[PDB]
């Protein structure tokens, strides 16, 4: 398990010195519980919930696969194990769930509001500390694709890196030999004129930072023109509304980091019996 | 440093095999950069930012103390160190910042909308996985107090625990001897009649789950009545609006977990030069 | 699980580069062995031991639960599993069963002199490095009760703390808003006058330090009339003889941390048979 | 370094979610502090403390060395750092100086009552969990000498191991080619007979477990006679009231694990000034 | 920092319970020492070494940067610091400088035969356990270039993968939406026919496995007319003689992972002087 | 256990952010696989593999033992688990079986060309970083024997250490009381003279570093003469073309660290079926 520790840690920060309830409890027995929802939405974080549960000695009788949709008063999980242990895990479970689910839902919404089957939805390294993965996985279980996961994943730069370079074309070449063979080089651009110097130099990918439909199409055009095998990325602010408009800019994928840093939880709770 | 690793981990998940930019860079030099804002709001996470920075070999020339307020186009930090290293830390810094700042702001707002100096604002164990502390600290730098930090912090129960007990009073006594001496026992209650069985039994604290003003006042009353030294907690949903109404229920503190699981980031970015 | 890593490290230290015997052992085989007393005492350590065994792959046949009493020559545990693993888990097993039971035993000898069903006996924060929780556990299996476990569990102030404090009453006031909601505040006082002040400032617990049986009965009495809701504990070089007296002095609880820093091993050993 | 992680852990167990007093302190500041003794004994732990101090950014002004003797009321250490920290570090620093010194002292007693500049006094493997290295280190300062540290250190066969070895001379011969090149073997014997055999098999050290001062003499002789470079160690329940007695029997070392599993805390405390 | 913990563990393993010499060393003192060649080669390991030194408290006086060439009897490093620490960091230091330079050296011997400024030499994923990154680094200081570093760095498919795949072209299509946006896809092909298929399905990189110089020049040519935007690499038991030929065969890069699993130490040693 | 964390790490370095193929796989499923040899040699690593397998929930159907000989095309292991996993685990499993077997093989060569049932062949401390234990283990299977494992194992003084010791007989005598009770000392000598001295001082093992087969004979004699229980080890740049030569000189063991720092991967691969 690559996430075995992640859970390990999440549980400890809440258990600290050790749960207080178990000290008082006299006779521990084996009971059962459900994870009803309280607000319709999608569901992500199954994988984790499963791992955590087996990791704690909690049997997962019934579960609703990820990527699935639900409505309030719906049973999402019939877990069963010792009583004491059940209560310790209660919170850590709901939490990771609600957070994963939430980003998944808020992401779901961005999907339909895209309406397309030839354009990709991407996220960003804009993630909460220590959740680079836990979240991207969530962005996924919504219907979007994930962009790069780290800074070793694919060399991607912007002005900040080139504000001291002469001859771009010649630059992207002295990199190729000083990089990993299977790494693409994506570049950020703020104006039409840039996208050109880009492609020309080699750029495996070209982004579009804060630029209007007609500003992009000129590039989406100049692209279909000479450099065809060079993906294009619409990335600026991309509001939930101005998102559909860009799908039409004839651009491969649009990255809306807001998918992650804008997703609140989703009501859920746990009841014994 | 108790948070030294927290940062340690946050940086790695993004660096993975190792940043790709540094491979290409030819001559590394020492430059400087700022952390301008892009949306007025409060600021939290100074502590971390500081630690991270020294941890990375980045000098923190100028910083704006936590709990402070800011407006767009404002410089929040003049950091200076090697160029390569500056870029690796760029993201991990903004992230933890924006997230801490965000909860701080959304919390700030809940403060003024409370208007009071005798009533406390509390949060909940409703926190994102692996951020139990990173967040509570944020809830703090907003103006609120923190409730319990874990399940070892203070024995607090609800129906779920008592749906199998006879004689509450006698119960809270066989706990005291099987608990840590400095631990209070807070109890959750959903109806007037409960608050009574509570106090009577001993309960060091009594909460109020999803109950209207007049429902609470009856208890806030019966409290000022016989059991005075028994704090009272208003905790249900407490919308940003129906929050002020409860301040008047004559209750010690009100806990609005929404403070954490509802706070999105806050625009910020980093520019060289 | 929380004590996995504890046990894990307790083993790692003894094996080092690896056991040498398993290098020369020709044919490993399943064998049974028992842990046995060689002196009388009260049993502590089950929790830890069972977890060690089931961790290493050794089956546990029979075990005397914690708190139980045992005479010498008594068989305490029966265990089966690979010969090689038994000889590795041997000292690691015994060692903790001894250090653990050693405390618990020396603890009941106090719980005796104490002799009361209204007064609680408490340990302290004076514990051997890395065994805080371990040792605290033991004290429980000794018949007494644990005080706090850390500096986050509850706020406690003594001379060193106050020497830099003006107007205490005003302090414990503008403190509650920066401490976690459930947190109790306790104060060490070396005299009656100090005692009154504390209680008044709004202390939750007052500690009667190195004070004569009398001075306590008085700081006690004063408390049963002006502040009945305050906790009082007596501490300071209390012994097996003088401990009895304090019990009968109207004082909430007594803390003789010696129950730990003055407890030694209880000779035990393991035989194959 | 080496023990940095030990201290790193010893602290994390006491701090937990975080120190409380540091939440309510108003203005931290630099300050001095002294560790005074309240009991006479011998000082151990220097090694550890100095790292604990530097590790937590505290300055060490003055400090006595390991093995130095001290009287009560003696000022042992002069530390100087931020008031807030000095406090978090206090108990830890003391706990470990009391445990370490505690051991060294009791040890120093056995070394005096042993009386002899040619016979070594040894500890064992009976140690408290997670302190193997620490406690050995302690014994060292008390003026005695360490036995092996773990199971990789050197091979020792007690009866348990032997009860399955037909022909020992071979077993030892056909074990050398497996055990690392530089390892000694030690066999536990309970009769002049066993020791006479064990030695021909080629043991490198012979344990004279629970034997009369006469039998021991016998073996010491046979040793000085036919096997000179063998090495003798007398062990078993040995106490002050019999050490000197065994010292004069020819054995090269007397082994008494009571040195650690029977040692206790030497009273100490920290003052500000 | 990323290689701290690497070095940290490389030390921990050699010291075990702790160095024995520092136990018998009477007076420690500051001394200087040099690491020296005893055979010719290309230098690798600086990054790691400097970090080891400055980590242990040893000053570095002079050092031959990485990639540099050196003859025997040449002085490679001058270091000052506590005698005791020098003797501990000794083998740990040498060992990695050797294993590291050993690779790099054996690598340049290939970069030679290769002889080209249009073709890149690449390592593989066949590395010694725990040294993936370490060894990959070395290969760089050998004059070549690294292939991918993990199974997250980029998707690669070989026989074993395809045996359970129907209609590949359709696969690489409904895959891009589940792979991270930047991810390149590469395919191992054991023949011309396989090669075409790959390219067509939309592969980003095709690997020419155990194929004759010719069959490559052909899978090459075909590619310089129908798919000019595809990467081609040749692999499979390539050696120091036959490696030259492939260079001149219109193929993007060559991957002879032997540059690692077939590289040994380069005799070096350290002298005090 | 012991090495679980080694494997846990070896995997985490290759997986990184996560395996890609597992993102695009459609329906995972159980499957078998064989590890076939493509070179003749001797099998090492069994110990590790079986843990890697069980650790990642893969079933081991059949497997050859450590030290068993194998020819090419020989099927060495039959594993059976989820297709997805079998793949993540593939390279690791092979990498470590190739490194381990690689060593054992070269070793097995020296053991044959050594020829002698009474002279031990030893490795050293010259090992690759983080594999000290692993590589020693490997040498073991090759049929040779391990020297000490670290600096805690036993004390060895080379010239460096000695260059400051006036009077060695004393130094060794007044070092015994510090070093653990069961430790051997070994001194490096470069002349019949040094060895004659070192032995009186009381060394327990004497290194005959870089000496003629004649000088070695000389020392071996003096050894058999005046110091019988001393132990001789010949070392230095020794190769197949001179082993048998030294074996017949009286020394108890020949030390050749080339066994590991010169060993390479033995070709192996994994097939599905
Ligand atoms: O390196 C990455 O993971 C990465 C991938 C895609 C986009 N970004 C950055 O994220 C920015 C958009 O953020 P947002 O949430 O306001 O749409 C974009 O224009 C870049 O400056 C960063
Ligand atoms: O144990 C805790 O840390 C804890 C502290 C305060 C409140 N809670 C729970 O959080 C609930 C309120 O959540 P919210 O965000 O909708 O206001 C409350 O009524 C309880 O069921 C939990
Ligand atoms: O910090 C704590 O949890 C704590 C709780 C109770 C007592 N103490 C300290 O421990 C002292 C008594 O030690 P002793 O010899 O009675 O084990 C007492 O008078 C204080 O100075 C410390
Ligand atoms: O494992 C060791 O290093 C070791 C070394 C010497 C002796 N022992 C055992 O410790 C026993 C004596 O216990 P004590 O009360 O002197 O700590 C002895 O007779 C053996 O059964 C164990
Ligand atoms: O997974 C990778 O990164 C990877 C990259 C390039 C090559 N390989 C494998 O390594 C094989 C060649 O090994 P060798 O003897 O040329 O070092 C090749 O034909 C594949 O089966 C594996
Ligand atoms: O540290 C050890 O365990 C150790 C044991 C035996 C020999 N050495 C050193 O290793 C040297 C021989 O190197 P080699 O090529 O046989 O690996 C020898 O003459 C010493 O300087 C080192």
């Amino acid at each position: 398990m690559e996430i075995r520790t992640f859970l390990e840690r999440a549980l400890k920060e809440d258990l600290g010195h050790g749960d207080l309830f178990e000290r008082v409890l006299e006779k521990d027995f084996k009971a059962t519980a459900f994870v009803r929802a309280k607000q319709e939405g999608v569901f992500s974080g199954e994988k984790y919930a499963l791992e955590l549960l087996e990791m704690t000695g909690i049997e997962c009788v019934q579960t609703i696969k990820d990527k699935e949709r639900f409505k309030p008063k719906d049973a999402l999980m019939e877990i069963r194990g010792d009583f004491s242990m059940l209560l310790k895990v209660e919170r850590t479970l709901l939490n990771l769930l609600q957070h994963s689910s939430g980003i998944a839902t808020l992401t779901s919404r961005f999907v339909e509001a895209l309406n397309s089957h030839k354009v990709r939805l991407l996220d960003t390294r804009k993630t909460r500390p220590l959740l680079r993965i836990f979240e991207k996985y969530s962005v996924l279980n919504g219907g979007a694709s994930n962009h790069r996961l780290g800074l070793d994943d694919a060399l991607m730069l912007k002005d900040t890196h080139l504000r001291h370079v002469k001859d771009l074309k010649s630059f992207l070449t002295h990199a190729r030999k000083n990089l990993p063979f299977t790494a693409k080089i994506e570049i950020e651009c703020e104006s039409f004129e840039e996208a050109k110097n880009a492609m020309n130099a080699g750029a495996d990918i070209v982004m579009c930072d804060n630029l209007s439909v007609l500003e992009t199409k000129e590039i989406a055009a100049y692209r279909d023109a000479h450099y065809p095998f060079v993906l294009l990325e619409a990335s600026g602010n991309i509001s939930l509304e101005s998102i559909n408009a860009y799908a039409k800019s004839g651009v491969d994928a649009i990255s809306v980091g807001a998918l992650i840093h804008q997703a609140t939880f989703i009501d859920m709770h746990m009841k014994m019996a």
